[PDB]
């Protein structure tokens, strides 16, 4: 479970995502394995996920979205991607 929200402002506002880590890749495609949770907030581009089980997911600019450790899946970044990050 991949879990995706658009956040309320005092969500986003009470996580102080702008003092996250900033991440940005260009379009592409890689496999990843989260050896922690990871918390991001998209502030642009569009991303297909597909976990090793095959569930597929779309993130996009303007979601929260939560990776529970231990997941791998694999990134499918059609329009480039920056991020905040926070592990955990």
């Amino acid at each position: 479970e991949v879990k995706i929200e658009k956040p309320t402002p005092e969500k986003l506002k009470e996580l102080s995502v702008e003092k996250w880590p900033i991440w940005e890749k260009e379009v592409s495609e890689f496999d990843w394995y989260y050896d922690t949770n990871e918390t991001c907030y998209i502030l642009e581009g569009k991303v297909e996920v597909t976990t090793e089980d095959g569930k597929k997911y779309v993130i996009e600019k303007g979601d929260l979205v939560t990776f529970p450790k231990g997941l791998r899946c694999r990134w499918k970044v059609l329009e480039p991607v920056r991020k905040h990050y926070n592990l955990f």
